[PDB]
């Protein structure tokens, strides 16, 4: 039942993909996210779209940083990741683009980008960026990776 | 103690600042003795730590999360988006918003302790024991929460 997280993360990035909305969510898996956790705003709070969504509200308290997700829990909103220095990085991307590797250069986290311009849906994982997701592509990516 | 009572009630004045300046709606119930737990499940599952932040996001209009009460219990928001019964009293009119009857209606069947915002004016009003304390400063709700919270 990792299936109702990857379904509650779809509700969200659904409605924040069509409107444009910026999203950042790490989601932590055999690394310890702990020293970038202790840097964010402690939510430790239940996974479901309607919180997630209402995080990333643009122009809002918490919709700048990252969210970090680990065990069933959304620990954080608003934390620091290191931003990536690569100059392989496509420059079109933005600073949620740049945190999101910057965090798999020194992890296994996989994260989540909502771009703010586009609604270009991305996952990070292994220094690999995968840009141009669709729907049924970032779900099969977080199914495979989280179960 | 009351170092951690006291963040609670520093974290709901950031969120009663915010959102009085922008007329902002919001009700929040906090569970003292009475259970709410018949309440709590109505709304949505957020179990989350007591922040200003959170509470601000929850409330934004239009949102997902924003209408209905936050019940927090024991230092956690349980839920959002939460039903509580409506005031159905003779001393209230017709013409009292949604809220403040919630407001009113959990003080008649709890101890509660209830903030609620005006989205109309950014007046803040908290409700205890059949009382609702209306248009309060930010020095009579912190002298209020920190006598009844502590």
């Amino acid at each position: 039942e990792d299936e109702k997280m990857i379904l509650s993360f779809d509700k969200a990035i659904q409605y924040m993909s069509k409107r444009k909305i910026g999203a950042l969510i790490t989601i932590e898996r055999h690394t310890g996210l702990d020293e970038y956790i202790e840097t964010g705003i402690a939510l430790d709070a239940d996974i479901t779209g309607e919180l997630l969504i209402n995080i990333f509200i643009p122009n809002t308290p918490l919709h700048d940083g990252a969210v970090i997700v680990k065990e069933g829990k959304i620990a954080v909103a608003s934390a620091y990741l290191p931003l990536s220095e690569s100059m392989l990085i496509p420059k079109e991307f933005g600073t949620r683009h740049r945190a999101a590797v910057g965090i798999s250069e020194v992890s296994d986290a996989i994260t989540i980008v909502v771009s703010e311009e586009t609604g270009d849906v991305s996952i990070t994982l292994d220094n690999e960026l995968m840009a141009g997701l669709s729907q049924q592509e970032y779900l099969a990516i977080l199914r495979r990776e989280l179960i």
